[PDB]
């Protein structure tokens, strides 16, 4: 399973350093812990080592868009926890694996994914997700082990999560819909509420 | 070409021991030639050589889901005649190859199907089919060698597998559609019943 | 960017050398200025030498389906300009790159144009485009190189062209809806003069 108590990933692509610690901040607020800053955000080397000083023991926190094993090695001095990925490259997710973090590596394919496994990945990001649909997920969980937290990332709407979940996602990584660069705070909290709000109808229903 | 009458596997995903040789027995009645366990199956190494030894010499018996190189070597051994997978493993084909077993190996892209052609794969499964749609095997197949024979899996129904047909699919790997696991011998033969006529009439039409 | 003026690619199956000459001066006069000749099309290597020396100065001349390296070697030798593909193999990427050759290769994964980048490649090809659609683009430009030009290729018309270059795509490579093997020069000037209308009123919207 997934080891944090919501299963779903706050993704703030774009956001700037002066603005990392209110967003931030709202997503946990309302719910969320895990959170993640792509690497092709501006200054992503100021962002990150701030919210795990101020977020790291409230939230899972870490870094998306990972496509360098270096990158890998500089997150982990920075104290990132969580290595999220567009795509599957072997050792990106031995060395994050390697510094006891949390990856979420993406995949689009069932050979991608039993590569990401073979890698050492606990849990896979199916990206982008819209493009395949809830079936798609629910087809390759009939091959995967059942252990593996799968989790949709690419057009999930709040609406739209339940389907997500019912067709056997563990969770989600909620980007562009929960956070887009230069959004107010008050967005991100309004955006967080109603995913958090989804997710718990969803189980509930 | 298929080297088998009708181009339908029939995967019983899930299938005990005590009910394989019943569920097999009547998917074979109905018409079909090829048949495979997942070895995601509960003790598929008691009912895989069971069938090869009750069937072997009516249908073309196999295994899904195989994964690992050393899989394919316990199945050999098995008697086993064929090979499908989820996923393009390049050792797993050759090795299948190596036996002179049937491969069909499972990919979802352009590269992937490449790779497996590389691997000596003679045939194809895109799997998951049900995402991409006919049309994505129309544009497969104006790539791939004229010889090489596409089978569409996932979310194929006796409703659709004309579309299939239609699109290039030399045929159709029927899994949940055809059997689910702890369903009736009689509900086998009817869904078995129900594709046979399906691709008989797709032939047709 | 894309090096040429109209960034929409012909793509010309299944064209024969004699008729070769014929079609191609026909689409570079209605507007475009790339052009390819697949390797799975009949006598290639008798038609993609000849247009080369009759266009080659009109419009960058290439070759499709380029699927092995020393398939580079050989259209290096007959001046081709342009490698244009379905699949990511890295060698072929690499070698056409070191012939100085402009390369076009097709990827359908985030996984598959990372390997393509590695490789050296500057342009992108989504194929099948169409099973995944123009979101499934938007999605991957979000973590692509900013640089990278995207070309959707597999299901594009004249009157969905717009709805490409709106997710992202610098451009298109356009196959059986401009040219299908055995169409008249007439049917070739017709959809040539639609699609490049298509993209100036695209741009203009
Ligand atoms: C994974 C990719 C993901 O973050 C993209 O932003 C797509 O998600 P949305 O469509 O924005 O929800 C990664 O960055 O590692
Ligand atoms: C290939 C995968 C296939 O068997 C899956 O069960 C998906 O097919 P359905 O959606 O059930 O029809 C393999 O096991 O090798
Ligand atoms: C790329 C593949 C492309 O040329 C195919 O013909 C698909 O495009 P259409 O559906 O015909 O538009 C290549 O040949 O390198």
């Amino acid at each position: 399973q997934w080891q944090t108590k919501l299963p779903l990933i706050a993704i703030l692509r774009g956001i700037t350093p002066d603005e990392a610690l209110a967003h931030v901040g709202a997503v946990i607020d309302a719910g969320f812990d895990a959170v993640e800053i792509p690497l092709n955000s501006p200054q992503w080397e100021q962002s990150i080592p701030a919210i795990v000083d101020a977020y790291g023991d409230k939230a899972l926190i870490g870094a998306g868009t990972v496509l360098k094993p270096e990158q890998v090695d500089a997150l982990a001095r920075m104290g990132c926890q969580l290595i999220v990925t567009p795509n599957i490259h072997s050792e990106v997710i031995r060395r994050a694996v390697g510094y006891g973090m949390t990856v979420c590596p993406g995949c689009a394919t069932a050979t991608e994914a039993f590569t990401a496994l073979e890698a050492g990945a606990q849990a896979l990001k199916i990206f982008p997700s819209s493009a395949f649909g809830p079936q798609y997920i629910k087809a390759l969980k009939a091959v995967l082990p059942s252990d593996i937290a799968v989790f949709a990332v690419g057009g999930v709407t709040p609406e739209n999560l339940a389907q997500w979940i019912d067709a056997g996602c563990a969770g989600a990584g909620l980007g562009s819909d929960l956070y887009r660069a230069g959004q107010s705070v008050e967005r991100t909290a309004q955006q967080a509420a109603a995913f958090v709000k989804a997710y718990r109808e969803a189980v509930q229903l």
